[PDB]
């Protein structure tokens, strides 16, 4: 089966994994150095062993492709993946006036009444970013995030570099280039950053008219993280191939610190008892070819018949 | 055996490898995405199936560790690995007055008389960089190279960042940091560069008091390149572990475009018929602990009993 590598990864972590502590107060079972690949011509690696919201994936990837760093776009598609980070900026602001939302997330798990308070404060925030253009510009903009790293890498002289843009051009004019890399990691920012890029770097490769892509991920959450991560990138491989008029090859996922939080042991175990099902299929608008102008209506996922979803507490 | 992974890599390329063209006018047999690891507590992965000059490795690594970008240091240790690049700058200069050294290297293979001329011009260059301080400062300095990337990453405001320096500090104060990355890849330079870093990025990891390191290499020459590359990094893992007072773990080598030039087929084949021998051992000066101040006399390689060397034409 196509998703077998993921399940393989999960079991391995359950065996060779060593308990290692981390910043998120929850014990983890980690592994350093792991590589798995997916032949994209066999199917789209969206997990069938647990329902994975392709919608959130599609819209978040498009957010990146546009070079957008503002949460507003995400919110208008019912994608709250990036809310937490923008909300922090808001609550730590002097312009903020409301209940002490300190250590929230951690504080939510341990305080049901506070949680409803917190969730209400958030509801306000999302609303204002969606309506108050100044507020959005002032608190909805993440600034340093994948879109600005991928497409607006600030040069040491005011300029901005569109990494992805040039790479895609290099792929057309020089398919056999061993230098087709896009990096999300910038040393100057890394220390002054809330969350340095989990998706550190990726490389495209062309051979026999098929386009492959490899991703180096310094840190990964086996349960909650990896399923979305495999999706975002197997899709990006398709997207770039679609533009460049190339066939799709393999998606190679290389890990640094692959880890399973101890509070997801039962869940990952249950998912493991499930038998995968045939992989879904991707369908990209044949007319439209410039991926930067794509929209939700352009990417179709046929035949995705997943198993039921699995609820697991996020670690924080 | 410890070097088995290398030989495994070689065979695989000879089988699953697909002919792919490249910039260096010689056909190659490539593979995209490959990972191999070496348990350093079993031995130092210096190839025993062919004599590999550990001297060149040791001195080049120290060059990096010092944050030195000038060829002069290398030349005073009989290390000419980096001559070619500095020589180019010289011959393309207006201050240069001598025979047209265009397309040399390629031109050398095809022109014996010219080769002796070229080799003589070089002899002059090396001599002057070693003696003429102004000339060294003007033509011996590579500028953008591993030492300046590792330790003098220029910030977008005049400053300079000592990546390695901080990481090593982070390893001591936060061993379990999943963010222990040093990147050699800078988007602003990459287009304006003679040779964008082959050794793109690396990550340290700490668990059970053992220090492991993973390297992402976008491009690799299986025959001539990989043996030195495994050495430089397995050593660096030792060096950083020595400083941080940690045990040594594994060295994980992840490849992007692993390739074997078609003119090394016979040689790699011959090397393959050889049986590996017990791995050598590293010995680092127990007193001296700050690796940045290390010198040749500090790193000892015990019991290295290699097979004879293998001559193979460099591809260019
Ligand atoms: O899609 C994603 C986003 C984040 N992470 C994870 C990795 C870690 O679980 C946590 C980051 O920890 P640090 O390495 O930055 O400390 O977020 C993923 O695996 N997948
Ligand atoms: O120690 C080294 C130095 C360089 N390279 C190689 C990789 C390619 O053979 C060539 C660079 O080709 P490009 O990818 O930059 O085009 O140099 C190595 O493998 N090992």
């Amino acid at each position: 089966m196509l998703e077998q590598p993921y399940l393989d990864l999960a079991k391995k972590v359950l065996d060779e994994g060593h308990f290692k502590p981390d910043r998120t107060h929850t014990g983890t079972y980690s592994i350093f150095g792991h590589q798995m690949r997916f032949d994209l011509s066999k199917g789209f690696p969206l997990l069938t062993t647990k329902k994975v919201p392709f919608g959130l994936i599609k819209s978040e990837l498009l957010w990146f492709l546009h070079g957008d760093t503002n949460i507003r776009f995400l919110l208008q598609h019912r994608n709250h993946i990036w809310d937490e980070w923008a909300f922090e900026k808001w609550v730590k602001s002097d312009e903020y006036h409301g209940p002490d939302m300190t250590d929230f997330g951690h504080r939510s798990q341990k305080d049901p009444e506070f949680a409803a308070v917190y969730h209400e404060e958030m509801a306000k925030f999302d609303d204002r970013v969606l309506h108050d253009d100044a507020f959005a510009a002032k608190y909805g903009d993440l600034g340093l995030v994948y879109g600005s790293q991928w497409r607006a890498w600030h040069t040491s002289k005011g300029d901005t570099i569109d990494q992805l843009g040039d790479v895609i051009e290099q792929i057309k004019t020089h398919p056999y280039s061993r230098r087709l890399i896009v990096s999300a990691w910038n040393p100057e920012d890394v220390p002054t950053m809330a969350l340095p890029p989990c998706h550190t770097l990726y490389q495209f490769y062309v051979n026999d008219g098929k386009l492959s892509l490899q991703l180096y991920q310094r840190s990964a959450d086996i349960f909650l993280g990896v399923p979305f991560d495999i999706a975002s990138y197997a899709l990006l491989t398709h997207l770039v191939a679609h533009e460049c008029g190339l066939e799709v090859g393999e998606f190679i996922h290389t890990f640094g610190d692959a880890h399973l939080y101890v509070n997801h042991l039962d869940q990952i175990k249950e998912q493991l008892s499930r038998t995968p099902r045939p992989a879904p299929t991707l369908q990209l608008n044949p007319d439209k070819h410039d991926i930067f102008d794509f929209d939700m209506k352009d990417i179709k996922l046929l035949n995705y018949d997943p198993y039921p979803a699995i609820k697991a507490p996020v670690a924080v």
